[PDB]
């Protein structure tokens, strides 16, 4: 399922637990940006997915704060699992940063990371 | 300044809590007890003083004690203090498909949130 | 009707000319970021929307070089036109930079744009 | 290195034309080409990219609209060209539909595309 340890085509680590009541939990380590060591995660799953062949759709974010750095920042993912042989997390991410309001313009940067229980 | 009851552009409300480590709590509803949802996600708990927002993110998925959507939404922003506090943020929405559907599976739009109707 | 001259939220022109065949044509000159002056955009829109009260599907973008600067860079505006009394264009854009393959994650900020006839 | 035809990951073709001062114009078609299915695409490219290694940025839009079909909707690709000898045209995409304004809020798709010189 959801819960165990992934990793993205990028290197980063991402140790979830799902819950009972849709609850995400876990730590998220980053192969880029302005980030070092362990953060938190939290999040939510759909706990019921349907049963056609449809993915479980998700999301969790990480502010990028925690004892040792602070980026002023927080990165969501939105996206789907899918089970099989090789289970897979695809996902779209916005990260965004504070900025004044003169710089809003440019706070979000878009990506998408797709995860595996394998490193890349 | 973030814990507290939100209304977004579009008749939508959530109550959220900001709590000391970090933690973003509460429900969400996007319009009655069928329409509310728990959230849950982060935020900065030690921003800048320099003028900049506060960045957070937090996630509802559409399934509750009555329906069930088989999707998620994220949203991503900045919090902004003051006489007008605003919470600006632009969000995903991700829905379960299959592979074949899963380019569609994703929407994307923005919300704005204030502290009065 | 789409061609005309538009503002958008923070003051950027928006000068646009919708031909019969779909086509977009016209100049864009920026309130934000490494630009100066006009720059070229060329796009395409629905040159037969649907009767039921739907707006018009367009986009369009803009390359970041003329003769004055090049910020190596582009943005595409996806969006549609609504007509009334207070005409508008609402839009969600991509502004993507040239980059290295070890910088490509940070290479894409996203945002929204409305624009009317009107300066605000 | 990008005037020619590209392939996507879910066999979409596409034909374009760089031109000198930054101008692409080309046909965006299923992977099996029949005149129902093609489209005129329009966008721009930097035409002076920087020399240091980073990619060449662009951008182009594709109305659904042909002689043939009307979707009512319009896609923009945004994203950069690699060069060499595995190129690649790596994109993000929004896909927007004319809707009315009760329904703005579904109106945009998000996703992300990469073409190849090869199927």
């Amino acid at each position: 399922g959801i819960t165990g340890t992934w990793y993205n085509q990028l290197g980063s680590t991402f140790i979830v637990t799902a819950g009972a009541d849709g609850a995400l939990t876990g730590t998220y380590e980053s192969a880029v940006g302005n980030a070092e060591s362990r953060y938190v995660l939290t999040g939510r799953y759909d706990s019921a997915p349907a049963t056609d062949g449809s993915g479980t759709a998700l999301g969790w974010t990480v502010a990028w704060k925690n004892n040792y750095r602070n980026a002023h920042s927080a990165t969501t993912w939105s996206g789907q699992y899918v089970g099989g042989a090789e289970a897979r997390i695809n996902t779209q991410w916005l990260l965004t940063s504070g900025t004044t309001e003169a710089n809003a313009w440019k706070s979000t940067l878009v990506g998408h990371d797709t995860f595996t229980k394998v490193k890349p």
